[PDB]
C-alpha cells in the first residue's frame, strides 16, 4: 500500500477497503491504465464536432488538426481552457463570499457579520474606499460592491490584481497587456479565443492564459480578504491531523469542499447542539476537516484535519464518519456510492454542485443556522444507527501548529523588531540563516504516491535552511507527516533555519521554535503568500522576480492548481510542477512556459517529476536569485 | 470529389488542389481516420491532471473515472463546456459591438454612427429605457450600457432573454431556474461546476447547460440588435453566390469571420479606393463574403458570397483571391499556410485572434478608415504581383435574393394585411398552404458531404409546403444550390407554399414569388427567427412549444452551433442535429436531451444522421404541433 500512499493511516484503510471489496481512487486508476498518450501529451482536441482530432507525438499522420490547428495551437488552447476553469472555481468561491458579505450588512443574513473590522478598513484603504467618518456597514457594502465589480469590465482594471502587487510589477504586466479587465470577462474571452477558428498563435494564446491566471489570483485574494472580514483573520493555533482525530464515541462530521460560508456556521452550531448530541449517546459533535474547507476551519478555529485530496474516501472506510457535509470543488463523486457501504450520510448544500445519490440540503445564508441544525440532526441520526458496530479508526495523528496568516507572521516577527517587522526576516536571508522561501501548494494526485513529492522536496529544502510555507493539500501532506510540529525542528531543519525559528518562537513566549513549515491556509490563501512576498518586495525596493522565492505544486491535480502555477509564473516566481501537464506534445509551448516567459515576467515553470531532482532545481533557482542580489549562497 | 462536397465549384477546386499538392480540410480529415471513439461518444475527460480518463462504451473496465465520475457526469460536463464556449463566442461578438456603439456616441469613433434610429428607439422601449424627450446619442448610450450590464449579475436578469421571449415562456423557464443571471456569469459558472469534484448529477448539470444556452441566445439577440443600430436593418437584396463571383480582372478581397464592425467599413472604403485600384490595373475592388461576416454584408449591402464554412480554402485555390481579411471564429488556421502557395495575403485584425504566419493589422474603431486603407493597399499590392498569372475561377454562381430580417418579413406580409401583418401567414398555416416553419442553421462539417443534408432535407420540406428560413452556413448551403432564386419556386415548392410565396411577392410589386427559402442572416441572426416566432406566439396567445416550428442544425460543427441548438430546445422547439454530438456514450443523457426535456421546456433534440429520415422526423414534429392546435395535417 506504500506504493499508493506514504500515509500510514491511509495504508491501513486501504487494507480494510480491499478486504471489504470497496473500490477506491487507486483501484479506479489501475483500471484506467494504460492512459491515453494523446491526452497525456496534450495532442488531442475536441473543440468542435469535426473532432476528436489527435496528433501523433512522433511518426506519421495525423500531424495536424482537421481545421489546420497545429500541435502548438492545440496544446496552448487546452492549457488556456484549464486556466480559465481554475479561475472560474476560485473566483466563484470569492463571488459567493462577496454576496454573503453584502447580505450580512444589508440585514438579510444575521448569522454573518463583520468579525474583523481592522481587516475591513485595511482592505477599504487599499482599494481607495473612504473610511473616514463612515459606518462599518457602509464600508463593507462598498467593499462587497467593489469585489463584484471586478468580475466585469469597468473604468478600472481588476483591483484585486492592481492593488495587491507592487507598482513595478503592475507596470511590467501592463506593458505586456497582461492585467485582467474583469474576472468573468477574461474567462469568457479564453473560451472564445480557444474555440474553433479563432486564436491560432501559440504566443498570443499563452499571453491570454497568463492574463486569465491573474484573474485566478484576483479571485484567490478576494476570497481570502472577504473570508477574513466575515470569519476573522487566522492567528496561531494548535490542533491535530490524520484519521486518528476521529472518535468512535462521538458524532463525527467532516466538512469538505472549499467555501467556509457553510463550514464556519457548522462549527458554531455544532457547539450549541452538544447536549442534543449527548442525549443520543454520543460524547458530542466532533467536526473534522477535509480539503480546503477543512483548512479554513483549521486556520480560524483549530478544527482537526481528518485527511486531504486523493485519500478522502479513507475517512469513510473507518466506519466512524457519520456525515460528510459538502459544498464544492475537489470532492470525489465516489463518496456518494461509498456512503452506501460505510453508513455515512453524504450531504450536498450548493445548487450548482450536486451528486447523484447524495442527500441535498439547500443552504441559504438567510437560513444558515436552521440549515446547520437540519444537517447536524441527520448526522446524529446516523451515529445512532451505528451503535454497536465496530469501527476501525487508525490510532495515527500528528500535532499541527498552524494559523500563519501574513498578519500573524508579521506580528510574530514584530516581537524581534517592532517598527520594522520584515527586517529580521530579511536580515537572516542576507546572512544565510534563511536561504530563501518555498511555497508548497496544490493537490495530491493518484499518479504520485501520496505526499511523497511534498515530503521528499521539503526535507531537502529544510536541511538547506529554506523557509517553507504551505497551503491547501500541500499543507495537508506536510501536516500529516509531522512538518507542522515544532518538536521536529531539530530533526528536519538546517542550523541557520533552526536558529531563526527558535529566535522567533522564543520571542513570542514559546520556549520553543515555530514549526518547521508555516501553514498559510487554504488554496485561496496562496494569496496570503503573495501578500507576504509583495510586502518583502516593497520593503526592499525590488520586484518579485529578484527575490529568492519559489513555488512547488509538487503533486498537482486540479485545474485550479494549473491556474495557480501559471499566476505564480506571471508574478515572477520559479514554479515547480511535479506532475506532467499536458504540454509535452509541443516543444514550442514547453519552451515558452519553461524558458522564454522568463523574458516576459521573470518567472518560469520547472517541470520535474523526480522529487530529489526537483529539490535540486528549486535550490538552484533560489541560489541564482541570491547571486543576482549579490548574496553568498 | 462529389463524396466530399456537393458544390460543383468546390469539386473543381478540389481537383486543382489535388494536382498542385495543396492539402485541404478533407485530406486532413482522411488522415485523422479512424477517429477516437471515446471522444466521439463523449466518454473521455481531461478536466484534471489525473486524467485522461476514458470509459469503454461497452465491455469491461474502464467503467468509471478516476475520481468516480460516471459516464453520465462525464458526458454532461463535456456538453456543458461546449455550450459555454459557444455562448462565449456569440456574446464576445455582441460585447464588441456594445463597445463600438458606446464609442460612436461618445465621439470616439466617427466612422460609426446610429444608422437605424427607429430600431434604436424600439430596442430602448423593449428594455424600458425612456426615449421621450431624449437625444438619440443618450438613448444609444443607455442601450449600450444595458448591453454591457447583461454580462454580469445585477438587480435584473439578462434582459436580452427576459424582454425577447413571451412572458409565458419566461415564466416556464424561471420556474425551472433557467433564466440567466449574467452572460459571463453563466459561462464562468459552467466552467466551475464542470471542473473536477464539483457538479456530478446529470440532470443538474444539464439544467445549467440549458441556462447557459439562453446566455448564448442573449448574445445573439444583442449582436443582431446592435449591428442593426450601427449598420442598418436588412431589407430585401439581390446578389450572387459561389466562387464565380470572383473576378480575374479585379482586386478580390474576402471578408471572413463574424463581426461586421470591420467588414462594414471595408465595404465603404473599398468604394472610395476604386481609382487607387484602377491605377494598379484592376477594374476595381471586388469585396466578397465568407462565413458570417460575409452574410452580414450580404444582408445589408448585397455583397456576393464567395463560399462558406468547410470549403473556405477553395476560394484561395482559384489563385485570384488577393486578400482574406479576418476577424474571429470559424476561420480554418490552414489559410495562413495555404496563402504561401496561392499568393493570397491573409490579414488578422483582432488582438485575441491571430494566426502564425498571417499579417496582423491592429484594428481600432477609432482608426477604422485608416486601417481599412492599410489593409486594402496590401490587397492591391497582391493583385499587382499576379499580373499575368493564370487563375482558375469556376464559372459557377447562383442568383441570391436575401435580406429577410424579421422587420422585412413583416413589411412584406403587411402588403397583404397592413394593420395585422402576421395574420396572412397564420391564415395560410391554418388552411394548410403553409404546413409549418423550419429554420436551417449552423455549419458544414467535413464528416458530411458538403451541403447534402441541408439540400436533401430542404427539398422534402418544401415539397410538403413548409416555409423554410435559413441563417449562417445553412443559408450558405441553400444559396449556393439555387434555393434563394425565385426562378426555382415552381421546381422546388409544394402548390400551397408556391401560392403564398407568389401572393406575397406580387403584392410587393415583384411579378414573381419570394424565393423558396428566406435568408434571415448570420448566425447571431438566428435571433431574428426567434423574434419572428415569438411575435407569432404573442399574436396567437400561445407559447412557442405549441407552434408548428422546428429547427435543423443539419451539418453542425462549431461549439456555437451546439449552444444554438440547445437554446432552440430550451425555448420550446423540436431541434434536429445532423451530426453526432458527443452524447451517445450515456443513455441517460441522451434520453434527457431527446425526450424528458420535453417535460421541462417543450422542445427536444432529434439526433438523426440520415437526411431523408431527418426530414420525415421534422415533418412528424411539425404535424404533431399542427394536431395539438386542432389543425388538419
Ligand atoms: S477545432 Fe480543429 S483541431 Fe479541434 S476538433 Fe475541431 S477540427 Fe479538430
Ligand atoms: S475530473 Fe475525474 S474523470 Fe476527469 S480527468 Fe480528472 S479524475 Fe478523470
Ligand atoms: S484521443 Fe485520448 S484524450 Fe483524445
Ligand atoms: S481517449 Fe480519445 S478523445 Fe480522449
Ligand atoms: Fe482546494
Ligand atoms: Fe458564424
Amino acid at each position: 500500500q506504500n506504493l499508493k500512499s506514504t500515509d500510514r493511516a491511509v495504508q491501513q484503510m486501504l487494507d480494510k477497503a480491499k478486504r471489504e471489496g470497496i473500490q477506491t481512487v487507486w483501484d479506479r486508476y489501475e483500471a484506467m491504465k494504460p492512459q491515453c498518450g494523446f491526452g497525456e501529451t496534450g495532442l488531442c482536441c475536441r473543440h468542435c464536432l469535426q473532432g476528436p482530432c489527435r496528433i501523433n507525438p512522433f511518426g506519421d499522420e495525423p500531424k495536424v488538426g482537421i481545421c489546420g490547428a497545429t500541435a502548438e495551437v492545440i496544446v496552448a488552447r487546452g492549457l488556456d481552457r484549464s486556466i480559465a476553469a481554475g479561475a472560474a472555481g476560485h473566483s466563484g468561491h470569492a463571488k459567493h463570499l462577496a454576496h454573503t458579505l453584502k447580505k450580512a450588512v444589508q440585514g438579510k443574513a444575521a448569522s454573518y457579520m463583520i468579525k474583523d473590522r481592522t481587516k475591513l478598513h485595511s482592505i477599504a484603504k487599499r482599494l481607495g474606499i473612504p473610511t473616514e467618518g463612515q459606518k462599518d456597514e457602509d464600508i463593507a457594502l462598498e467593499v462587497a460592491k467593489a469585489a463584484l465589480a471586478d468580475f466585469h469590465e469597468k473604468d478600472t482594471p481588476v483591483l484585486w490584481v492592481t492593488t495587491v502587487l507592487p507598482p513595478s510589477r503592475v507596470k511590467v504586466l501592463s506593458a505586456h497587456g497582461l492585467i485582467p479587465a474583469g474576472i468573468d470577462h477574461e474567462i469568457a474571452e479564453i473560451m472564445h479565443r480557444t474555440s474553433m477558428g479563432c486564436d491560432a498563435d501559440a504566443q498570443n494564446l499563452l499571453l491570454g492564459g497568463l492574463r486569465c491566471s491573474l484573474a485566478d489570483l484576483a479571485g484567490c485574494y478576494m476570497g481570502t480578504d472577504l473570508a477574513d472580514i466575515l470569519f476573522g483573520t487566522p492567528a496561531p493555533v494548535v490542533t491535530e491531523s490524520n484519521l486518528g482525530v476521529l472518535k468512535a464515541d462521538a458524532v463525527n462530521v467532516a466538512v469538505h469542499g472549499h467555501n467556509p460560508v457553510l463550514s464556519d456556521i457548522i462549527v458554531s452550531v455544532s457547539k450549541e447542539m452538544e447536549n442534543e448530541a449527548r442525549a443520543a449517546g454520543a460524547t458530542g459533535i466532533n467536526v473534522v476537516g477535509i480539503c480546503c474547507t477543512g483548512n479554513e476551519v483549521l486556520m480560524r478555529h483549530g478544527i482537526p484535519a481528518c485527511t486531504h485530496s486523493v485519500s478522502q474516501e479513507m475517512a469513510m472506510i473507518t466506519g466512524a464518519l457519520d456525515a460528510m457535509i459538502l459544498d464544492y470543488q475537489c470532492i470525489q463523486p465516489s463518496v456518494a456510492t461509498i456512503a452506501e457501504c460505510t453508513g455515512t450520510t453524504v450531504i450536498t448544500t450548493m445548487e450548482m454542485s450536486k451528486i447523484t445519490g447524495a442527500t441535498h440540503v439547500n443552504f441559504a445564508e438567510e437560513a444558515a443556522v436552521e440549515n446547520a441544525k437540519q444537517i447536524l440532526r441527520l448526522a446524529i441520526d446516523t451515529f445512532k444507527r451505528r451503535k454497536g458496530k465496530p469501527v476501525e479508526i487508525p490510532n495515527i495523528k500528528t500535532k499541527v501548529v498552524a494559523g500563519f496568516s501574513t498578519e500573524a507572521i508579521i506580528n510574530a516577527l514584530s516581537k524581534l523588531n517592532a517598527n520594522d517587522p520584515l527586517k529580521p526576516l530579511i536580515d537572516n536571508v542576507v546572512n544565510g540563516n534563511i536561504r530563501g522561501v518555498c511555497l508548497f501548494a496544490g493537490c495530491n494526485n493518484v499518479k504520485v504516491p501520496q505526499d511523497q513529492n511534498f515530503t521528499t522536496i521539503a526535507r531537502k529544502l529544510l536541511k538547506q535552511n529554506v523557509l517553507v510555507v504551505a497551503t491547501g493539500c500541500g499543507a495537508g501532506a506536510l501536516m500529516r507527516h509531522g512538518f507542522m510540529d515544532p518538536a521536529n525542528v531539530d530533526e528536519l531543519c538546517g542550523d541557520g533555519l533552526k536558529a531563526v525559528l527558535t529566535a522567533i518562537g522564543e520571542a513570542n513566549g514559546l520556549g520553543g521554535p515555530l514549526p518547521p513549515v508555516l501553514h498559510m491556509g487554504s488554496c485561496v490563501d496562496n494569496s496570503r503568500a503573495v501578500a507576504l512576498v509583495a510586502a518583502l518586495a516593497n520593503r526592499l525596493g525590488v520586484d518579485l522576480d529578484r527575490l529568492p522565492v519559489v513555488a512547488s505544486a509538487a503533486e498537482a491535480m486540479h485545474e485550479k492548481a494549473v491556474a495557480t502555477g501559471t499566476w505564480a509564473v506571471t508574478i515572477g516566481l520559479p514554479t515547480h510542477i511535479g506532475v506532467l501537464p499536458p504540454i509535452t506534445g509541443s516543444l514550442p509551448v514547453t519552451q515558452i512556459l519553461t524558458s522564454s516567459v522568463k523574458d516576459i515576467t521573470g518567472g518560469y515553470f520547472i517541470v520535474e517529476l523526480d522529487p530529489e531532482t526537483a529539490a535540486d532545481k528549486l535550490l538552484a533557482a533560489i541560489n541564482e536569485r541570491r547571486a543576482g542580489l549579490g548574496l553568498p549562497w
